């Protein structure tokens, strides 16, 4: 006889788990999280912010990276996603319950959030984490004002109907250095055409794909480093491989239409 | 010396609190409501469906109305919703806790049902009532099926963010009569341009005016019956005069012109 | 160099996932769960109640047994629960997108529920499940009556701070059965002197043996059916070993004393 | 004809809304509310600590009064309450959006302030007020310290199911002062006995008498003021009538007991 499958934990590769020391992208910007996941911590006079915290296990090694950078509990004021996915807001609630920090996120993400990631369009119950609550809804070009560095919430929906780009500029080399932390413009698995949960995804996709190739990019991140050809292993050299936005949306394009029709072959 | 004011309760014409008896809109598809807010059943073999069901101090009448209808509190098994504020949604948790009804809404109805209506973009907590939650979140397009009535959502964003219009075809004297439930495309006090908590809002309202002016509609009812030229108090003639969904986009969209060129000159 | 380590499922013996046909209990109430995890439905002629769901993967398997008992999805009216870990309300969310059902708790039961059994007390995230919310909150004796079968809730609090014991009567062989489902009194690897997040714990816990020593009960049930010395594998015999809640309650306690003197020693 | 009744507003006596500058209480422990509501706020080094904050339209009064004491929005690091109700909850959400402060209150206090005092065991949807979500649930006898201030929650159930007293030691005159924050004991027009929706109301109020006797208490605080005998606008003499935690609860009991008695024979 048959018992019912064990749970499956969401598993993934060991580069995404992988500690690495904080790495400067700009004067004010740091990647703090693991080698092959982004976290980004923006650090102003008036408190800091993160952009992604990961998987739900990287919380402590984000706190000690916070604290290396000076950056205390009670200096943590706010965590802004790109997309509310186990592999980018898996540490979230635990990281409010140990820090100051509010969550700011569109009502989708904010659903989402809610639910743990339970429930999702794609992948049903097969990858969630701990559920949290956002404190602040923001809506499509809104901005978020932290120690006189503005945040500017670009929606991007498909990959998830909450993806979010957030774009900042910081300095570098005195000079100007408009950041855009664009979210994943990816289909994993996912039925495009016809499907009943995202009627409308094919449509969203190209928007979002227009709307990554329009935006203020100097220097283009993305919750998967290697999707914008970032190494954060490679020191020095970190980032100097990276796409523009420009070419990162048409990469993504590309892609996506050869899934759709490799879709209507299948 | 001079108190802080005291709380003002939302209060409304008196004909939005005033009962009547179901009217028949089409075959299985009656307006339970009061005599100037909108209120729609629609009975299915399989179970009824809720439109909307105005103020919060409604419940009671609505589901009079549901018993002389011959649907029970256990027959009630979802609600819908053109918008969540406090005329629109107000006995949903009321009705919740008294029936089997679950309710359906798209994210941002669902988190502004969720806070009672308190923080709306543009009315603060002047306008709240009592909270809800939703059981199903729905997507753009997504269709909802009760007992072979096949409920479909466009997203009509302005209004609120989460406005919604839902259609689905019923009979009248044989022949299918395709119902157009659209949201309400007014602004009300709204600062329009500029609005940081509504960056697109005018790309928004008028993305909605080009939707309802588009949808299947065969008839339109709307919210607030006299915004589509209903007089639920004319009896036999109540809709006679009813506007097409053409009409009623046309005449949203010169107001709102008309009020932007106001506000420009404000 | 050392990666984090990856999430670790919630792994459960083979017995507690084993498939098994509705067994029978009383007239209207029967055990359709796993050989080693109760799940109780209890059929009314106004619909159908069910007691816990065991683990996550079991809600097709709840609803299959459902089916074969004559109760449809629409039929299921109400879930309760003893308490909210992993192993007894894990399929609580997916049965309310699926059925019917609302789900009554306390409030203690709702809020861990509704985070999916993360922050726990005691094993913090290392047991979650989806999150669910609650429709109707009891308190301390409430009933709750469906189709004439009356549930009382008595709180028992200890091995969760929301643990209820639910009793009803039924019927059997033409007389009376009073019924006594009642929670887990274990503490497995708890800190039970000067818990900071429980420090009432021990009170609670002798408190709860003497709730459940005093319960109107013919036969008890347990969520995990060893505990009061079921066997659903064992046909007509399968409560025929069953404990008075008498000796259950006994027996708990016994092994919490002894619990409380290796935690001293340790 | 007759239309149903508009909203009430919840309106209260004007000294509930009458501004009042900032009154020490102790060293670092201030009431900064209304002449007839108490609004505490306990100053640390390591940032500020709310407890209550009055009717929904004092939150921006409490924030001048926090900025003529050096309480800046980021410094307000939590919120603690005796009971939700409008009258001592009222602002919360609005403090939330506009301070760094997070809420920790007991589940059922968490539960009613979700729904923002909607389905109130006797009021209904009566007194209601903008809902709030706890970021930190916190057990009988728990303490959460701040800035070495150590605050421990006393749960003292009747009043609402989530009635707590907050106790914490300030200093005076070079001396420690034992200060507690006793929730209401009244039950303004509640059903006593046999009430369905709080079976055990009379044992849990009885239970809480004998907790508020017992409580640490050099110095006594109300929600109200009145019912301790203090008189905020009385300046250097506001506390000299104040009662003891034991005439406090005796007079509260004396007053229980005449209700009882009342009930019986009405
Ligand atoms: C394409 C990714 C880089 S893989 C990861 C994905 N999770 C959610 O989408 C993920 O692990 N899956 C599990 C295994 C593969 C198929 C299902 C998906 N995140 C994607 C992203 O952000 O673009
Ligand atoms: C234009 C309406 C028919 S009046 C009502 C409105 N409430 C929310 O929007 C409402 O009572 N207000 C209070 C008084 C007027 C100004 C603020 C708004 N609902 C609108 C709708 O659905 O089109
Ligand atoms: C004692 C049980 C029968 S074992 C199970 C427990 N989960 C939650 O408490 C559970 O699997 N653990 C994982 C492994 C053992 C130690 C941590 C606990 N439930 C208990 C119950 O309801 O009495
Ligand atoms: C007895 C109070 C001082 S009067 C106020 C009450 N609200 C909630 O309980 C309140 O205004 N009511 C409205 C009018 C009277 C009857 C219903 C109650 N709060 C009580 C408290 O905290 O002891
Ligand atoms: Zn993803
Ligand atoms: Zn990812
Ligand atoms: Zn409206
Ligand atoms: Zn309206
Ligand atoms: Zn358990
Ligand atoms: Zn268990
Ligand atoms: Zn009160
Ligand atoms: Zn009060």
């Amino acid at each position: 006889e048959v018992p019912l499958p064990q749970l499956r934990a969401y598993t993934v590769d060991a580069s995404w788990l992988q500690p690495m020391a904080p790495l400067q992208i700009a004067d004010h910007t740091w990647q703090i999280g693991t080698e092959d996941l982004t976290a980004l911590l923006v650090q102003t006079p008036d408190g800091a912010v993160l952009l992604d915290g990961g998987m739900p296990q990287m919380a402590s090694h984000l706190l000690d990276n916070m604290k290396a950078r000076g950056v205390t509990p009670r200096d943590l004021r706010l965590i802004l996603l790109s997309h509310a996915h186990a592999d980018h807001a898996g540490p979230v609630a635990e990281l409010k319950r140990r820090t100051g920090a509010k969550v700011a996120a569109n009502a989708e993400s904010a659903v989402l959030l809610a639910r743990g990631g339970s429930d999702d369009l794609h992948f049903g119950d097969g990858i969630t984490y701990p559920p949290a609550n956002a404190d602040r809804i923001v809506m499509d070009g809104e901005v978020i004002t932290v120690g006189g560095i503005v945040f500017t919430a670009h929606f991007m929906a498909g990959h998830t109907p909450g993806s979010t780009a957030w774009t900042w500029t910081d300095t570098r080399n005195g000079k100007p250095v408009r950041i855009a932390y664009a979210d994943s413009l990816s289909a994993p698995g996912y039925q495009l055409q016809g499907n009943p949960r995202y009627p409308h995804l094919i449509e969203d996709y190209r928007r979002s794909f227009a709307t990554v190739r329009a935006l203020p990019c100097d220097v283009l991140l993305t919750p998967h480093p290697g999707a914008s050809n970032w190494d954060y292993a490679a020191g020095a050299r970190a980032g100097a491989k990276a796409l523009t936005c420009k070419a990162y949306a048409d990469a993504a394009e590309q892609k996506f239409d050869g899934q759709l029709a490799k879709e209507t072959a299948g």
